Formats: structure tokens, sequence, C-alpha cells
């Protein structure tokens, strides 16, 4: 009955060259640790150490060519570091981002193992750069590989490849990655909820809309629960868990299950617009818990008001570590994206008829 925790502040060494103020910035991690040691959180958990990925861990999810053009970032000058980065949609690169990807991913893998093996109930990652929005083939949106894709498939690669793994996705963007990593695989439910706003929030596709629900043996295990018109926090977040994420997932029984825990859907996010409290992340965390015999995983995403990540993700590693949870009419475009929603997944759930 034991929540592990990994942390390293190795990947704060991660930096925008150019524009030190850039949010994705490396006290992210160290201002959610420290947070967990001010609230005597982190004495509760074991500690889990972090490792780099190797290449063929990364070779899961991603292309070789992917992971050599991205290794080679290692020894760039600034001039090839800025080049190279541009190539990219909201990427910025320093000597250390490889590492320190490696770093996140592994870290992960650690944490998945250490649930896997029995050695921790649960677990939280507080990791950076970022994973969700990472491709095969590319690098995308501050992410450069999609951690939480790979610990889906190293959980897979240690014990059976048909492993459940349910990847709920509450970071306020879409993660695209994630989607078309599994978009084709029954084994990998992915859940999103994301800002939307009719392709004009980042990512801008309509790939993250509710009607893409998965291809060919993958159809019905994709579920993207998109927002539009404003404004959303803790009621739309309750309604969606309670009429959507968690019938399916409980149909679903996944024996694995993975948070993109992105905090940029919180009150105070400059990036994300919405107002999700601490405790309406705790009590997304508490419901999650009830699922795969407690085996969660918490990986952070995005998220960039540091106050508010801080709070936020430490809120879910009290609901990891057993505390009790924590103590509202929908914005009306709300409840027409959870009835698309529904409309688009009945077919595959019948738990939504
Ligand atoms: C496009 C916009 C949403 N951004 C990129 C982004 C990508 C991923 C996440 C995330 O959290 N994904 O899960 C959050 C923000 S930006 O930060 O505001 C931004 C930063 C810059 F440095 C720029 F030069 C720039 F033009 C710019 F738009
Ligand atoms: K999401
Ligand atoms: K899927
Ligand atoms: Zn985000």
């Amino acid at each position: 009955p034991i929540t592990g925790l990994v942390y390293d502040q190795r990947m704060m060494l991660h930096h925008n060259m150019w524009d030190s103020h850039h949010p994705e910035l490396p006290q992210r991690i160290s201002r959610i640790f420290s947070r967990h040691e001010e609230l005597r959180l982190l004495s509760r958990c074991h500690r889990i150490p972090a490792r780099l990925a190797t290449e063929e861990e990364l070779a899961l999810c991603h292309s070789s060519k992917h992971i050599s053009i991205i290794k080679s970032s290692e020894h760039m000058k600034p001039r090839d570091l800025n080049r190279l980065g541009d190539e990219y949609n909201s990427i910025f690169i320093s000597n250390e981002s490889y590492t320190c990807a490696l770093l996140a991913a592994g870290s992960c893998f650690n944490s998945a193992q250490a649930i896997l093996t029995g050695q921790v109930r649960n677990a939280v990652a507080i990791v950076r750069p970022p994973g969700h929005h990472a491709e095969k083939d590319t690098a995308c949106g501050f992410c450069f590989f999609n951690t939480a894709a790979l610990t889906a498939r190293y959980a897979q690669s240690i014990t059976r490849e048909s492993l459940r793994v349910l990847i709920v996705d509450w970071d306020v963007h879409h993660g695209n990655g994630t989607q078309h990593i599994f978009e084709e695989d029954d084994s990998v439910l992915y859940i999103s909820l994301h800002r939307y706003e009719d392709g004009a929030f980042f990512p801008n596709s309509e790939d993250a809309n509710y009607d893409k629900v998965g291809l060919g043996k993958g159809r019905g295990y994709n579920v993207n629960i998109p927002w539009n018109g404003g404004k959303m926090g803790d009621p739309e977040y309750m309604a969606a868990f309670h009429h959507l994420v968690m019938p399916i997932a409980r149909e679903f029984a996944p024996e694995l299950v993975l948070v993109s825990a992105g905090f940029d859907a919180a009150r105070g996010d400059p990036l994300g617009g919405f107002q999700v409290t601490p405790e309406g992340y705790a009590h997304l965390t508490h419901q999650l818990m009830s699922l795969a015999a407690g085996r969660v995983l918490i990986i952070l995403e995005g998220g960039y008001n540091l106050t508010s990540i801080s709070e936020s993700m430490s809120m879910c590693t009290s609901m990891l570590l057993g505390d009790s949870p924590p103590s509202t009419p929908l914005k009306t475009s709300a409840t027409v994206s959870i009835n698309n929603v529904l409309r688009a997944h009945a077919p595959f759930w019948s738990s939504l008829r």
C-alpha cells in the first residue's frame, strides 16, 4: 500500500537559450517537488530512481530517424539548435534536451515497473520536458518523445503485449501523438479532455474532435472530449468523468492506468484559460484510483502557473497516498460536448446506452 515518487533535478537542465522566460520552465518540476516536501508528502512516498530510457525503448513508439535527429542536438551549436527546433511546431532545444527527455521517459518506466512488480501500488512522476504531443516521427509542442505512450508500451513489454492500459489525458491540450500512436490499438484506451474551440486551440487539428473514435481494431478505443465556448472548470470536468471517462474506463477494465497529467487546465494557468481547482484534480485522481486495482501512474505533462501546478499535482499525490478527498450548472457548450461524445461512443460502449 505504498505510493512511489520519481523526480530528478537533472531534468531542469533542458532550457530555452533565447528566452529564459519561456513558460516550459526548468523550475516547473522543482517547484512541484518542493511543494510535495512542504506538504510532507515526500516523506510518505517511496522514492523511485530516475534513469535514462534506452534508445531501443524509445523505438517502442518512435522512428529511428526521429531518435537520431533529436540525439544529434546534444552537440549542436546554438545556431543549429535554433534551426532544428524551428523545424517543429513549438519546440526549443538545448544541448541537454535529449538527456532530459530520456530521463523523463526512463523515470516513468521505473515507476511503471515498481507498480507492475508490486513494489508500489501507485506512483507520481514529476518530469520534464513533456511528452503527449510527440509523434512517432516528430517533436511537437514542447515534447520530444511520448513519455506516456512509451510507458504504456514499456509496461506491455514486461508483461504481455495485450495488457490493457488506459491513458487519461487531462492536460488542456489534445495529446495528438498519443492518439496517433494508439489509433489502431485496442490494447491502449486513450481518453483526452481538451480545449478545442472548433480547431482554433493548439494543436489546431480536427484530429482532436469527438468523432475521431479510433481505427480498425482500435475503433472505439479513442475518446476525445473537446471543449468549445471558453472557460471550463470543476463542474465540466466532474460531469465529463461521470458521464464518459469512468463508465468507459470501467467497461474497458484496464490493468494499468496512466494519467497524462498536464496541469494547464488549472485555475491561474496563462495558456489553458480554464479554472480546474486543486480539489478538482484531487477528485479526478480519486475516481481513477477505483480502476485497475489502484495501479495508477500520474505523469506530469504541461501546466505553466508554478503555484497552480505545484498545488494541483500535490493534491493528486495526497489522493494516491489514501488521504480523504477534499470538499456549478454546466456551461451549455459543455453539455453539447458531452452529448456529442456520448453519441459517438454509444456504438462501442454499452455503459453509454
Ligand atoms: C501555440 C501556443 C499554444 N504555444 C505553444 C504551446 C505548445 C504546447 C503547450 C502545452 O502545454 N501542450 O500540452 C502549450 C503551448 S505558446 O506557449 O503560447 C508559444 C510559445 C512561444 F515560445 C512562441 F514563440 C509562440 F509563438 C507561442 F505561441
Ligand atoms: K488532453
Ligand atoms: K486506442
Ligand atoms: Zn498542455
